[PDB]
């Protein structure tokens, strides 16, 4: 409380003196390890206790039906989302190499990135 900027302190105090519980529910989507539904930005699955791979473009948990990888670094992204952010900036968010939206490929088999790592 003592370290907060005085610009925001009165607003932060005001939000605690008058709680507003209204909040847009995060959509729940299937864990790629066990199909347990959890919020798009929740990455430790409570259904299987695995840390899920994350989209390098948006940080949501990866989905088996929208998978791609950066060609320079092999890290996973949501194909729709990485294509969208490459219209905003000319570089990978992960490796900082230059990219073009035409270099992206959608992946039909992500299972090599999803084997529970005790098997490796």
């Amino acid at each position: 409380r003592s370290k907060i900027d005085a610009k925001y302190k009165k607003k932060i105090e005001g939000m605690v003196r008058r709680p507003d519980i209204s909040e847009i529910e995060e959509a729940t989507t299937p864990c790629p390890f066990c199909k347990f539904l959890l919020p798009e930005c929740e990455l430790l699955c409570p259904g299987c206790k695995n840390s899920i791979p994350y989209c390098i473009a948006t940080g949501r948990h990866m989905l088996k039906d929208d998978w791609t990888v950066c060609p320079h670094c092999d890290f996973p992204a949501l194909y729709s989302e990485l294509k969208i952010m490459l219209n905003t900036e000319s570089t990978c968010p992960m490796c900082s190499e230059r990219l073009n939206a035409a270099q992206l490929k959608k992946i039909s088999d992500c299972t090599q990135y999803l084997r529970t790592e005790e098997e490796l």
